[PDB]
């Protein structure tokens, strides 16, 4: 029996699913959520042996430990211990597509544990074992006797061991198969791992026990009154003396309580459920739960005899909230939500797919700190503690069935097949049975990228029947099928339609109004944050705020799935697809995170924070209008800090309390401000600061900001005449200009500034020359590969047009000495195989003060692909500690990703001017810069720049950040213009037209001077 | 206009004039215009214009130069968008080609007079013996902008001596979503703060 090659067999002897149990035998412990002596953890050191196929495991292992086994920690994924390689594949399955069969070489993990059981557990009641996560399928033996089997890598499998155990020492044997028929439903875009990767526990329940319970909360029209209804089911000895008492607590106060014997209402001609009871508790003015204020009550479910003996108690946290879609809007407690969401896979760079409390808390803190209020469990039910944490800290959750068959062709081949209805049904029904009482879960999802099959329609209806309290969504088959209550596309653009046949991705604004459509639209995935991305993010937020039925979306995704590898010297480095010998693989497609694998933010995180702010600001005169986007709370932990500065020089600042009701406005009249007469632009910057620490943030946390230009005094003052005049010396090969301690050398053959001296020290390692290209970003490459070029990708268009290899041809190079300066004029043409792609005309004016004014005018052929940038570059000889600029910052910012940046005076260590994206590319740009200072140099103009120890050539040629090497000196790229980075998706061109350099003619000017 | 600078330099084959001016109002500088005029041995005069517009002043209607030419010629010939009047937010119907019309066709007789007759996207303009090359928008007519703004009805306009030529590096859109509230879309307002344009005036 190859049960792992039969979708008709998804378990053997497995117990029914139910919500979290702990079988407390004391009600106060259940009320306080203290640990239960009846729920033990079997996590720790286990014994493990790897085999290449199930046929290789020896019979002896059922009864005795294998000498050659190792001791390892469980939970774990065995690839993380090095027994075999993790595989990174996106769409294409990791095994041959031949359902329901899997490879005969099927890595098999033999786990075993010798553990204790106290006789007391065996004198009465039932002892079960619980495996919260085993990937992908497994057989279980206890004391050498076969117990059962399970599939579905992401939900708990439980077995009754009552009849198999003995007092004292017992031994478990778990044979885990890497591949099974369940793998056809587990093709999510992530590392393919295996093992006992979630907790293992032993739970003692009494013979007469609570076998399931469901909590519902219904409200009156204004939410001032609610009824809590709790349906409780029992298994075991049914007798009239039994009762259930459900009590509801708010802290130490008992708010309501009801007791009843078993026996539910008559439901049909054969009667009712003699083994169930429904308690209804009235609760006046309940404290409501939301992500803004996660108010919770504690429901304790006591199973007891009427005369007072507690048999056992179970319990849960309850959040009073109503989720309903009405008139096309998704409402929470009667108000329309605005989903500031993110998709989050369970990933740790050292532990793989094993989740730990610290990591989950670290993730929720950072999410909330960055203005997220919702998370989608892409693409499977999560470790159970996740839900508890979202209930308590307050995040809206989309709980998703572990069903993804992306690699099938067509994508609904299995989901439309009734033979796969049974395996799919279990992944949906068992998730609902387990997670239906958590208030954080607000929407159920039927899985991901499995097309649209009749099995989705059947399952949509199942959930709508069993749980009317939450909408059900599902994106497959075109995002607006009959199996979804919410239009939930992935990567639909704001304004641009992408009319693919069958499953078009309409502009989200257009999609809402298609003939006959009325549902709300919340993207299940948008803003693919792969590498240097998040370009256009603000476009989505402006739309969400303007259109009521556009209720947000979930960014893809939270954290890069990079894994740690160690080099010869034993230093850690971030690996991606193929780095473990895995092939085929999808390379860096596993890193799409707002944060690196160790939780350090990528620069895009601050853009998300800012666009997701909960306060909107308008300025009129010196009156600030603050509007709150909270739906339920007043701004009771917030103050507004304001500062006025003249181009970086602070002039005045203050603080004012913010007191704005949800959806309300507050007007703030600022003080008679700073009105300087000196040149420069005045600017107002406001920040919302939370004075008090919270569960998720420290005191002084900044939650929102905004900046505006106030008055501008243009400079009309004339520089003093200089007491000098540069001298020019000419040779056939060069133009040399000298002025005091300074010297400039222009090569007449190449037409560029080849060297500059200060004091008598050389300043350049490479000449100053025009640059029209960039080391391609993930979004510029998309899915292109050398074995399979994608000619539509930006990088491929640039390559084919010759941008990377065009050579400068000199058309003119002259020198003139003026009254007080020397003027160098040049013109160059860049061509490729006959074609003139760009023309650069410039003047260099060096005056008696030592300043060099550079004016550049470029022409770009209308028929060549728009270039990545229009700028100059050079390798400076100096390496300095800091970079100080007056411009946008302080973090990396690009034209379509700079809303979060503020114009000010910034000063950072050189290293901060480089963003260590795992897959190297153009990075660290800062835009809107008016003055840049590095060592003895100052550059002034209105440009964008980056500066670092790595050339664009080096970044484009190196596949991993740890292989980069600082070059001599510092490479400076200063651009008049730079293309958008895009990111609406990372597999088709996504830079919006307005961010492409298509103007044909460009002008920029800089002044390079000393100090 | 207040002068900030006016210098002259001779180069190997040309003379270079450099000027800078500020436009001010009640002590605030509204616009700064920096230019170079380079006159070569070919008789061509290359004009480069770099303008600054204070961020807190309302976005200006246009950024260009103007003059009243002494002569009057019968035709206007240009390589640009046409043949009819077109403005930035209303130029989709125009085509880029070589157009030649009588001067009067370059004036649109709106009953209530205003700025009119612009053609955008022009790379070359010919009038009389003169030729202007660059990438600009222009209007040319017997009526000054001053007259147009002071005159309420077209029948009261009178041809001035010569020809008024307005040549714009940039021009604001005209709007029209309605005619009782500001309707020029953001993308058609001159809000960039710094603007550059260049032209060559030469003799044909
Ligand atoms: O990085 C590509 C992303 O593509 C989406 O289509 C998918 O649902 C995600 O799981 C992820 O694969
Ligand atoms: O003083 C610097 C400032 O100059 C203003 O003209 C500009 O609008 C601002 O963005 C900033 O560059
Ligand atoms: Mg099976
Ligand atoms: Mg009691
Ligand atoms: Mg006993
Ligand atoms: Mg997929
Ligand atoms: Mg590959
Ligand atoms: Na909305
Ligand atoms: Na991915
Ligand atoms: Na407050
Ligand atoms: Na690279
Ligand atoms: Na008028």
């Amino acid at each position: 029996r190859r049960d792992w090659e039969n979708p008709g067999v998804t378990q053997l002897n497995r117990l029914a699913a139910h919500p979290p149990f702990a079988s407390w035998r004391n009600s106060e412990e259940a009320r306080t959520d203290r640990p239960s002596q009846q729920l033990r953890s079997l996590n720790g050191e286990w014994r493990f042996a790897w085999f290449p196929a199930p046929e290789a495991v020896p019979e002896s292992w059922l009864e005795c430990d294998l000498p050659e086994a190792d001791t390892v920690v469980v939970p774990s994924n065995w690839q993380m211990h090095g027994y075999d390689a993790p595989i990174y594949t996106n769409v294409t399955y990791p095994i041959t597509v031949n359902p329901p069969f899997v490879p005969t070489e099927n890595p098999t993990g033999c786990y075993s544990l010798t553990f204790n059981v106290d006789e007391s557990w065996l004198q009465e009641g039932q002892t079960r074992i619980i495996f919260d996560g085993v990937n992908s399928a497994f057989h279980l033996w206890c004391n050498g006797r076969w117990v059962g089997y399970g599939q579905d890598s992401r939900l708990p499998s439980e077995f009754d061991l009552s009849a198999f155990l003995r007092a004292g020492e017992n031994r478990l044997a778990v044979m885990v198969l890497r591949w099974s028929d369940g793998s056809y439903l587990e093709d999510q875009d992530m590392w393919r791992m295996s093992g006992i990767f979630r907790d293992v526990s032993l739970l003692h329940k009494p013979t007469t026990q609570i076998s399931d319970f469901h909590v519902a909360t219904r409200f009156n029209d204004d939410f001032s009154r609610a009824v809590l209804e709790a349906e409780v089911q029992m298994c075991g000895e049914l007798r009239d003396y039994l009762r259930v008492t459900v009590s509801l607590w708010q802290g130490e106060t008992q708010v309501a309580s009801g007791t009843a014997p078993f026996g539910g209402e008559i439901i049909d001609e054969r009667g009712g459920y003699a083994d169930r009871v429904t308690l209804r508790l009235n609760v006046e003015n309940p404290k409501l739960w939301s992500a803004e204020i996660p108010n919770l009550y504690r429901a304790v479910v006591e199973l007891h005899t009427a005369d007072g003996t507690l048999i056992e108690a179970e319990a849960c946290d309850v959040g009073f909230r109503e989720v309903r879609i009405e008139n096309g809007l998704l409402l929470l407690n009667g108000k329309p939500l605005l989903i500031r969401g993110v998709n989050r896979h369970e990933h740790h760079p050292l532990h793989g797919q094993v989740m730990d409390e610290q990591t989950m808390v670290q993730d929720i803190l950072l999410m909330k700190q960055n203005n997220f209020n919702a998370v989608r469990c892409s693409h499977y039910p999560n470790h159970p503690l996740w839900y508890t944490l979202c209930d308590r800290y307050g995040l809206y959750v989309v709980d998703e069935a572990n069903i993804e068959t992306h690699g099938m062709v067509p994508m609904n081949r299995l989901t439309d097949d009734p033979r796969w209805l049974p395996a799919m049904s279990e992944r949906v029904t068992r998730m609902v049975q387990r997670d239906r009482n958590h208030p954080s879960v607000i929407i159920w999802s039927l899985g991901n990228e499995s097309g649209h099959g009749a099995n989705h329609d059947a399952l949509y209806r199942w959930i709508k029947s069993v749980d009317p309290s939450r909408p059900v969504q599902y994106e497959g088959g075109g995002a607006d099928t009959t199996a979804t209550d919410i239009i939930c596309p992935m990567y639909a653009r704001v304004d641009e339609d992408q009319p693919f046949p069958a499953v078009p991705k309409w502009s989200i604004k257009k999609w809402l109004s298609l003939p006959g459509e009325t549902r709300p639209l919340i993207l299940c995935e948008y803003a693919h944050a792969m590498g240097n991305s998040l370009g256009g993010f603000a476009k989505y937020w402006q739309a969400f705020r303007q259109y009521p039925r556009l209720q947000g979306g979930f960014v893809w995704d939270w954290v890069d799935q990079s894994l740690i590898k160690y080099d010869e010297n034993g230093n850690p480095w971030s690996a991606y697809g193929g780095d473990f010998g895995d092939t085929p693989n999808d390379r860096q497609f596993c890193m799409n995170g707002l944060v690196f694998a160790d939780r350090t933010p990528h620069p895009a995180l601050t853009e998300a924070k800012h666009q997701q702010q909960f306060f909107q600001f308008r300025l009129s005169g010196q009156t600030i209008e603050v509007t709150s986007e909270y739906l339920f709370r007043h701004s009771d932990n917030e103050l507004l800090h304001w500062m006025v500065a003249l181009d970086g020089k602070p002039l005045a600042s203050g603080e004012v309390p913010l007191d704005v009701a949800p959806q309300g406005k507050q007007l703030i009249e600022l003080p008679e401000l700073p009105q300087p007469e000196s040149a420069g632009q005045l600017w107002l910057t406001v920040r919302v600061v939370q004075p008090n620490a919270t569960a998720w943030s420290e005191a002084g946390h900044i939650s929102a900001w905004q900046q505006w230009r106030l008055a501008e005094n243009l400079s009309v003052t004339l520089p003093a005449a200089s007491h000098a005049i540069p001298h020019l010396t000419t040779s056939e090969m060069d133009f040399c200009i000298e002025l005091g301690n300074k010297r400039w050398q222009f090569n007449r053959q190449s037409g560029f500034l080849s060297q500059m001296w200060i004091g008598d020290k050389k300043q350049l390692l490479t000449p100053l020359r025009d640059q029209f290209t960039r080391a391609p970003l993930d979004n510029d490459i998309g899915v292109s590969e050398a074995t399979r070029i994608d000619p539509n990708a930006w990088v491929e268009r640039w390559k084919a047009a010759g941008h990377y290899q065009a050579e400068a041809a000199l058309l003119q190079c002259t020198a003139d000495t003026l009254a007080d300066a020397v003027l160098i004029t040049t013109a160059h043409a860049w061509q490729h195989q006959g074609k003139t792609l760009f023309i650069s005309r410039k003047t260099y004016r060096i005056d008696g003060s030592g300043q060099m004014a550079i004016t550049v005018d470029v022409e770009v052929a209308s028929d060549t692909p728009h270039p990545a940038r229009i700028g100059l570059n050079c390798q400076l000889a100096q390496v300095a500690e800091r970079v100080n600029w007056l411009g946008l910052g302080p973090q990396e910012n690009y034209p379509d990703r700079l809303t979060a940046a503020c114009f000010d005076r910034w000063d950072l260590p050189l290293s901060d001017m480089y963003t260590p994206y795992v897959f190297p590319s153009e990075n660290g740009l800062r835009c809107g810069t008016r003055e840049l200072n590095y060592g003895p140099h100052q550059w002034r103009g209105d440009f964008q720049f980056n500066i670092s120890r790595y050339s664009q050539q080096q970044l484009m040629e190196t596949s991993h950040r740890h292989l980069l090497h600082a070059e001599e000196g510092t490479w400076l790229n200063i651009d008049g213009f730079h293309m958008g980075i895009g990111g609406d998706d990372s597999w088709s061109p996504s830079v919006s037209a307005e961010f492409q350099l298509s103007a044909g003619r460009y002008h920029y000017q800089l002044v390079w001077c000393q100090k």
